[PDB]
DNA sequence: TTAGCGCCACCTGCTGGTTAAATGTGGTACTGCAC
DNA sequence: GTGCAGTACCACATTTAACCAGCAGGTGGCGCTAA
Protein backbone atom coordinates (compact mmCIF):
# COMPACT_ATOMS: atom_id res chain seq x y z
CA UNK A 1 0.00 0.00 0.00
CA UNK A 2 2.30 2.76 -1.44
CA UNK A 3 5.58 2.08 -0.15
CA UNK A 4 7.44 5.02 -1.60
CA UNK A 5 6.07 8.44 -1.21
CA UNK A 6 7.29 11.84 -2.87
CA UNK A 7 9.27 14.19 -0.06
CA UNK A 8 7.98 17.41 -2.06
CA UNK A 9 4.83 16.89 -2.54
CA UNK A 10 1.78 14.84 -1.37
CA UNK A 11 1.72 11.91 -3.66
CA UNK A 12 2.19 8.23 -2.82
CA UNK A 13 3.01 5.53 -5.60
CA UNK A 14 3.63 1.67 -4.87
CA UNK A 15 6.60 1.41 -6.86
CA UNK A 16 9.91 3.34 -7.82
CA UNK A 17 9.35 3.51 -11.01
CA UNK A 18 6.34 5.07 -10.83
CA UNK A 19 7.59 7.17 -8.02
CA UNK A 20 10.57 8.11 -10.37
CA UNK A 21 7.92 8.63 -13.38
CA UNK A 22 5.53 10.79 -11.21
CA UNK A 23 8.55 13.02 -10.36
CA UNK A 24 9.51 13.41 -14.12
CA UNK A 25 6.26 14.71 -14.59
CA UNK A 26 6.44 17.46 -11.25
CA UNK A 27 10.12 17.95 -10.07
CA UNK A 28 12.33 16.93 -12.86
CA UNK A 29 11.23 18.24 -15.49
CA UNK A 30 13.78 16.96 -17.98
CA UNK A 31 13.53 16.51 -21.66
CA UNK A 32 16.04 13.45 -22.62
CA UNK A 33 14.25 12.48 -25.73
CA UNK A 34 12.49 14.91 -27.85
CA UNK A 35 11.09 14.91 -31.23
CA UNK A 36 13.44 15.10 -34.26
CA UNK A 37 11.01 17.35 -35.64
CA UNK A 38 10.79 20.29 -33.26
CA UNK A 39 11.69 21.27 -29.44
CA UNK A 40 8.66 19.06 -27.82
CA UNK A 41 9.32 16.68 -25.70
CA UNK A 42 7.90 14.05 -23.14
CA UNK A 43 8.37 11.73 -19.92
CA UNK A 44 7.03 8.30 -21.43
CA UNK A 45 8.28 6.67 -24.62
CA UNK A 46 4.80 6.68 -26.18
CA UNK A 47 4.14 10.04 -25.49
CA UNK A 48 6.79 10.60 -28.52
CA UNK A 49 5.20 7.69 -29.94
CA UNK A 50 1.97 9.58 -30.67
CA UNK A 51 3.95 12.75 -31.24
CA UNK A 52 5.88 11.39 -34.00
CA UNK A 53 2.36 9.85 -35.49
CA UNK A 54 1.04 13.11 -35.68
CA UNK A 55 4.12 14.14 -37.08
CA UNK A 56 3.59 11.82 -39.74
CA UNK A 57 -0.08 11.03 -40.05
CA UNK A 58 -0.35 7.01 -39.14
CA UNK A 59 -3.38 5.51 -38.52
CA UNK A 60 -2.76 2.00 -36.19
CA UNK A 61 -6.39 0.95 -35.37
CA UNK A 62 -9.81 0.99 -37.49
CA UNK A 63 -13.24 1.23 -36.44
CA UNK A 64 -15.17 -1.99 -36.65
CA UNK A 65 -18.42 -0.64 -37.67
CA UNK A 66 -17.35 2.50 -39.69
CA UNK A 67 -14.81 3.87 -41.18
CA UNK A 68 -12.61 5.91 -39.23
CA UNK A 69 -8.90 5.01 -38.02
CA UNK A 70 -7.43 6.52 -34.83
CA UNK A 71 -3.83 7.34 -33.92
CA UNK A 72 -4.46 6.19 -30.71
CA UNK A 73 -6.79 3.18 -28.99
CA UNK A 74 -8.30 5.95 -26.72
CA UNK A 75 -9.55 8.51 -29.78
CA UNK A 76 -11.64 4.82 -30.86
CA UNK A 77 -12.87 3.85 -27.51
CA UNK A 78 -14.68 7.53 -27.84
CA UNK A 79 -15.59 7.25 -31.35
CA UNK A 80 -17.27 4.03 -30.85
CA UNK A 81 -19.74 6.00 -28.24
CA UNK A 82 -21.03 7.39 -31.62
CA UNK A 83 -22.14 3.99 -32.46
CA UNK A 84 -22.87 2.48 -29.19
CA UNK A 85 -24.82 5.83 -27.62
CA UNK A 86 -24.11 5.56 -23.73
CA UNK A 87 -23.50 9.26 -22.79
CA UNK A 88 -21.40 8.31 -19.36
CA UNK A 89 -21.50 12.40 -17.86
CA UNK A 90 -24.54 13.31 -16.30
CA UNK A 91 -24.85 16.96 -15.06
CA UNK A 92 -26.22 17.13 -11.65
CA UNK A 93 -28.45 19.97 -12.07
CA UNK A 94 -30.43 19.21 -15.00
CA UNK A 95 -29.41 15.82 -15.30
CA UNK A 96 -28.72 15.73 -18.89
CA UNK A 97 -26.59 13.26 -20.04
CA UNK A 98 -23.45 13.63 -22.78
CA UNK A 99 -21.50 11.81 -24.27
CA UNK A 100 -17.66 14.15 -23.62
CA UNK A 101 -16.77 15.41 -20.42
CA UNK A 102 -15.80 18.82 -22.01
CA UNK A 103 -19.13 18.83 -23.33
CA UNK A 104 -21.08 18.36 -20.01
CA UNK A 105 -18.47 20.81 -18.61
CA UNK A 106 -19.60 23.43 -21.30
CA UNK A 107 -23.04 22.46 -20.44
CA UNK A 108 -23.28 23.30 -16.99
CA UNK A 109 -20.97 26.86 -17.30
CA UNK A 110 -23.52 28.09 -19.98
CA UNK A 111 -26.77 26.81 -19.04
CA UNK A 112 -26.70 26.82 -15.09
CA UNK A 113 -23.77 30.02 -14.39
CA UNK A 114 -24.66 33.16 -14.37
CA UNK A 115 -21.38 35.62 -14.09
CA UNK A 116 -19.01 33.80 -16.85
CA UNK A 117 -16.38 36.12 -18.57
CA UNK A 118 -16.93 35.64 -22.33
CA UNK A 119 -15.28 36.75 -25.37
CA UNK A 120 -15.25 39.89 -27.44
CA UNK A 121 -14.75 40.58 -30.58
CA UNK A 122 -11.24 42.66 -31.25
CA UNK A 123 -12.67 44.13 -34.68
CA UNK A 124 -16.61 45.26 -33.52
CA UNK A 125 -18.48 45.25 -30.26
CA UNK A 126 -20.05 42.04 -30.30
CA UNK A 127 -19.88 39.64 -27.40
CA UNK A 128 -20.15 36.09 -27.65
CA UNK A 129 -19.67 33.64 -25.10
CA UNK A 130 -17.57 30.29 -26.71
CA UNK A 131 -14.69 30.78 -28.49
CA UNK A 132 -15.44 28.40 -30.93
CA UNK A 133 -18.73 30.97 -31.44
CA UNK A 134 -16.40 33.74 -31.77
CA UNK A 135 -14.01 32.13 -34.39
CA UNK A 136 -17.05 31.54 -36.25
CA UNK A 137 -18.32 35.51 -35.82
CA UNK A 138 -14.40 36.44 -37.16
CA UNK A 139 -14.11 33.79 -40.10
CA UNK A 140 -18.22 34.79 -41.23
CA UNK A 141 -18.47 38.91 -40.63
CA UNK A 142 -14.29 39.58 -40.55
CA UNK A 143 -13.36 37.59 -43.06
CA UNK A 144 -11.47 39.43 -46.22
CA UNK A 145 -13.29 38.73 -49.73
CA UNK A 146 -10.56 39.74 -52.93
CA UNK A 147 -13.64 40.10 -55.62
CA UNK A 148 -15.23 42.59 -52.95
CA UNK A 149 -19.02 42.68 -52.25
CA UNK A 150 -21.33 45.58 -53.71
CA UNK A 151 -23.60 47.90 -51.34
CA UNK A 152 -27.46 46.31 -52.21
CA UNK A 153 -28.76 49.90 -52.12
CA UNK A 154 -25.76 52.10 -53.79
CA UNK A 155 -22.42 51.48 -55.85
CA UNK A 156 -20.02 50.93 -52.70
CA UNK A 157 -18.20 48.31 -52.43
CA UNK A 158 -16.64 46.25 -49.23
CA UNK A 159 -14.26 43.87 -48.59
CA UNK A 160 -15.57 43.03 -44.96
CA UNK A 161 -19.10 41.61 -44.07
CA UNK A 162 -19.36 43.79 -41.19
CA UNK A 163 -18.62 46.88 -42.35
CA UNK A 164 -21.22 46.46 -45.61
CA UNK A 165 -23.75 45.01 -43.23
CA UNK A 166 -23.21 48.47 -41.03
CA UNK A 167 -23.19 50.61 -44.39
CA UNK A 168 -26.82 48.91 -45.73
CA UNK A 169 -28.10 49.55 -42.11
CA UNK A 170 -28.36 53.26 -42.95
CA UNK A 171 -30.33 52.73 -45.83
CA UNK A 172 -33.36 51.62 -43.59
CA UNK A 173 -35.04 55.01 -43.77
CA UNK A 174 -34.92 55.74 -47.04
CA UNK A 175 -37.59 55.87 -50.02
CA UNK A 176 -35.85 54.56 -52.70
CA UNK A 177 -38.64 54.10 -54.99
CA UNK A 178 -39.07 57.56 -57.14
CA UNK A 179 -41.46 58.55 -59.70
CA UNK A 180 -40.03 59.68 -63.28
CA UNK A 181 -43.16 62.99 -63.13
CA UNK A 182 -43.02 64.30 -59.60
CA UNK A 183 -41.05 64.54 -56.48
CA UNK A 184 -43.44 61.56 -54.96
CA UNK A 185 -41.07 58.67 -52.86
CA UNK A 186 -41.79 55.53 -50.81
CA UNK A 187 -40.49 53.09 -49.80
CA UNK A 188 -42.52 50.31 -51.35
CA UNK A 189 -43.22 49.06 -55.08
CA UNK A 190 -47.01 48.82 -54.95
CA UNK A 191 -47.06 52.73 -53.51
CA UNK A 192 -44.90 53.84 -56.65
CA UNK A 193 -47.58 51.29 -58.82
CA UNK A 194 -50.25 53.24 -57.30
CA UNK A 195 -48.83 56.77 -57.69
CA UNK A 196 -47.92 56.19 -61.24
CA UNK A 197 -51.27 54.63 -62.38
CA UNK A 198 -52.74 57.67 -60.45
CA UNK A 199 -50.67 59.78 -62.74
CA UNK A 200 -51.28 58.08 -66.06
CA UNK A 201 -55.23 57.59 -64.88
CA UNK A 202 -55.36 54.02 -65.28
CA UNK A 203 -57.78 52.25 -63.34
CA UNK A 204 -57.28 48.32 -63.89
CA UNK A 205 -59.82 47.30 -60.94
CA UNK A 206 -63.03 46.98 -62.25
CA UNK A 207 -66.53 46.20 -60.49
CA UNK A 208 -68.33 43.24 -60.94
CA UNK A 209 -72.03 44.61 -60.80
CA UNK A 210 -71.61 48.19 -62.30
CA UNK A 211 -69.62 50.21 -64.21
CA UNK A 212 -67.48 51.80 -62.12
CA UNK A 213 -63.58 51.17 -62.44
CA UNK A 214 -60.93 51.76 -59.41
CA UNK A 215 -57.61 52.71 -59.00
CA UNK A 216 -56.96 50.68 -55.89
CA UNK A 217 -58.08 47.37 -54.68
CA UNK A 218 -58.90 48.28 -51.22
CA UNK A 219 -60.99 51.33 -53.32
CA UNK A 220 -63.05 48.82 -54.90
CA UNK A 221 -63.62 46.38 -51.82
CA UNK A 222 -64.81 49.82 -49.97
CA UNK A 223 -67.09 50.43 -52.84
CA UNK A 224 -68.46 46.84 -53.27
CA UNK A 225 -69.30 46.64 -49.41
CA UNK A 226 -71.05 50.08 -49.53
CA UNK A 227 -73.00 49.70 -52.36
CA UNK A 228 -73.72 46.42 -52.94
CA UNK A 229 -74.20 44.87 -49.33
CA UNK A 230 -77.66 45.41 -48.17
CA UNK A 231 -76.91 44.22 -44.34
CA UNK A 232 -74.30 47.12 -44.03
CA UNK A 233 -74.77 49.74 -41.74
CA UNK A 234 -72.19 52.43 -41.68
CA UNK A 235 -70.84 53.24 -38.22
CA UNK A 236 -72.36 56.59 -36.50
CA UNK A 237 -70.32 57.94 -33.55
CA UNK A 238 -72.84 60.12 -31.53
CA UNK A 239 -71.32 63.39 -29.31
CA UNK A 240 -71.83 63.12 -25.73
CA UNK A 241 -72.41 66.26 -25.43
CA UNK A 242 -74.79 67.78 -27.72
CA UNK A 243 -76.34 64.33 -29.55
CA UNK A 244 -75.42 64.99 -32.99
CA UNK A 245 -74.29 62.32 -35.52
CA UNK A 246 -71.00 61.69 -36.68
CA UNK A 247 -69.49 59.04 -39.29
CA UNK A 248 -65.56 59.44 -39.05
CA UNK A 249 -64.32 58.81 -35.61
CA UNK A 250 -61.66 62.48 -35.73
CA UNK A 251 -64.58 64.56 -36.52
CA UNK A 252 -66.54 63.17 -33.56
CA UNK A 253 -63.87 63.90 -30.74
CA UNK A 254 -63.46 67.94 -32.80
CA UNK A 255 -67.10 68.44 -31.59
CA UNK A 256 -66.96 66.86 -28.93
CA UNK A 257 -64.00 68.69 -27.46
CA UNK A 258 -65.67 72.23 -28.13
CA UNK A 259 -68.75 71.21 -27.66
CA UNK A 260 -71.47 73.15 -24.96
C1' DT B 1 15.20 -0.97 -13.87
C1' DT B 2 12.31 -0.08 -18.22
C1' DA B 3 9.28 0.04 -22.22
C1' DG B 4 4.37 -0.94 -23.30
C1' DC B 5 -0.31 -0.50 -22.63
C1' DG B 6 -4.50 0.94 -20.92
C1' DC B 7 -7.39 4.40 -18.89
C1' DC B 8 -8.73 9.09 -18.03
C1' DA B 9 -8.81 13.79 -18.19
C1' DC B 10 -7.79 18.49 -19.98
C1' DC B 11 -7.36 21.83 -23.54
C1' DT B 12 -8.48 23.39 -27.98
C1' DG B 13 -11.09 23.83 -32.07
C1' DC B 14 -14.69 22.95 -35.92
C1' DT B 15 -19.67 22.04 -37.24
C1' DG B 16 -24.54 21.56 -38.36
C1' DG B 17 -29.42 21.68 -36.02
C1' DT B 18 -32.28 25.09 -32.98
C1' DT B 19 -34.02 29.17 -31.93
C1' DA B 20 -34.74 33.92 -31.04
C1' DA B 21 -33.82 38.65 -32.55
C1' DA B 22 -33.95 41.33 -36.76
C1' DT B 23 -36.10 42.42 -40.91
C1' DG B 24 -38.92 42.50 -45.10
C1' DT B 25 -44.33 41.72 -46.83
C1' DG B 26 -48.76 42.75 -47.49
C1' DG B 27 -53.90 42.99 -45.65
C1' DT B 28 -56.36 46.56 -43.78
C1' DA B 29 -57.72 50.43 -41.24
C1' DC B 30 -56.88 55.59 -41.18
C1' DT B 31 -56.80 60.45 -41.94
C1' DG B 32 -56.15 65.13 -45.30
C1' DC B 33 -58.25 67.23 -48.82
C1' DA B 34 -61.10 68.41 -52.89
C1' DC B 35 -65.75 67.97 -54.34
C1' DG C 1 -70.27 63.15 -45.87
C1' DT C 2 -67.35 60.70 -49.36
C1' DG C 3 -64.18 58.98 -52.66
C1' DC C 4 -59.30 59.38 -53.81
C1' DA C 5 -54.60 59.35 -52.47
C1' DG C 6 -51.14 58.70 -49.50
C1' DT C 7 -49.90 56.99 -44.82
C1' DA C 8 -49.75 54.05 -40.63
C1' DC C 9 -50.51 49.50 -37.74
C1' DC C 10 -49.19 45.24 -37.24
C1' DA C 11 -49.61 40.20 -37.60
C1' DC C 12 -46.96 37.30 -40.34
C1' DA C 13 -43.15 35.13 -43.05
C1' DT C 14 -38.18 35.14 -44.18
C1' DT C 15 -33.41 35.95 -42.84
C1' DT C 16 -29.51 35.50 -40.07
C1' DA C 17 -26.33 34.55 -36.56
C1' DA C 18 -25.56 33.27 -31.40
C1' DC C 19 -26.56 28.96 -28.71
C1' DC C 20 -25.34 24.40 -27.99
C1' DA C 21 -24.48 19.61 -28.13
C1' DG C 22 -22.01 16.65 -30.98
C1' DC C 23 -17.51 15.44 -32.52
C1' DA C 24 -12.05 14.95 -33.29
C1' DG C 25 -6.64 16.29 -32.69
C1' DG C 26 -2.48 17.05 -29.22
C1' DT C 27 -0.77 16.65 -24.67
C1' DG C 28 -0.32 15.46 -19.41
C1' DG C 29 -0.89 12.10 -15.39
C1' DC C 30 -1.22 7.56 -13.25
C1' DG C 31 -1.32 2.03 -12.36
C1' DC C 32 0.25 -1.96 -13.55
C1' DT C 33 2.67 -5.57 -15.86
C1' DA C 34 6.33 -8.65 -18.96
C1' DA C 35 9.95 -7.76 -20.99
NA1 LIG D 1 -46.79 49.59 -48.32
NA1 LIG E 1 -23.00 17.89 -34.67
ZN1 LIG F 1 6.01 14.63 -6.50
ZN1 LIG G 1 8.03 17.28 -32.90
ZN1 LIG H 1 -17.31 3.93 -35.88
ZN1 LIG I 1 -27.03 20.94 -16.74
ZN1 LIG J 1 -16.77 40.52 -35.11
ZN1 LIG K 1 -25.47 51.78 -49.51
ZN1 LIG L 1 -45.64 61.03 -59.91
ZN1 LIG M 1 -70.11 48.88 -57.60
ZN1 LIG N 1 -71.53 68.13 -29.29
Amino acid sequence: TRPHKCPDCDMAFVTSGELVRHRRYKHTHEKPFKCSMCDYASVEVSKLKRHIRSHTGERPFQCSLCSYASRDTYKLKRHMRTHSGEKPYECYICHARFTQSGTMKMHILQKHTENVAKFHCPHCDTVIARKSDLGVHLRKQHSYIEQGKKCRYCDAVFHERYALIQHQKSHKNEKRFKCDQCDYACRQERHMIMHKRTHTGEKPYACSHCDKTFRQKQLLDMHFKRYHDPNFVPAAFVCSKCGKTFTRRNTMARHADNCA
